[PDB]
């Protein structure tokens, strides 16, 4: 599924997302615009061999499970499939666990060289939540 912007905020404040963790709500969405492009179904491949899934691009290396990633975690729990799901719920539990685990938004390169720093309501802006 692509996303529209005010549909992915809605869902994921939804989701509990809006200021989890101190990251206020579009954050979330402007991680997602560009780790994903919005798309629930995009996938790329990192230089370790580990692959990113799903609108917030999180990867094997750590996070989930897609049977190709030796030597990797799967500290979400998954299979990284569960995180292509039109259904962001995999992503957003996961995102929670990510950003929890000490070094928040960070750990989403598209954040931290996209959106940390920016105006980052712009991405709602409009959108009624
Ligand atoms: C939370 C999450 O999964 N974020 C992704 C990053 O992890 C990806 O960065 C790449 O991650 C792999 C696995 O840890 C690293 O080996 C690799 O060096 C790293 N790539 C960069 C440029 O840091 C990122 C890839 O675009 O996608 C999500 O942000
Ligand atoms: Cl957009
Ligand atoms: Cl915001
Ligand atoms: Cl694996
Ligand atoms: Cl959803
Ligand atoms: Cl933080
Ligand atoms: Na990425
Ligand atoms: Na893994």
């Amino acid at each position: 599924k692509v996303f529209g912007r005010c549909e992915l905020a809605a869902a994921m404040k939804r989701h509990g997302l809006d200021n989890y963790r101190g990251y206020s709500l579009g954050n979330w969405v402007c991680a997602a615009k560009f780790e994903s492009n919005f798309n629930t179904q995009a996938t790329n491949r990192n230089t370790d061999g580990s692959t990113d899934y799903g609108i917030l691009q999180i990867n094997s290396r750590w996070w989930c499970n897609d049977g190709r990633t030796p030597g990797s975690r799967n500290l979400c729990n998954i299979p990284c499939s569960a995180l292509l799901s039109s259904d962001i719920t995999a992503s957003v539990n996961c995102a929670k666990k990510i950003v929890s685990d000490g070094n928040g938004m960070n750990a989403w390169v598209a954040w931290r060289n996209r959106c940390k720093g920016t105006d980052v309501q712009a991405w709602i802006r409009g959108c009624r939540l």
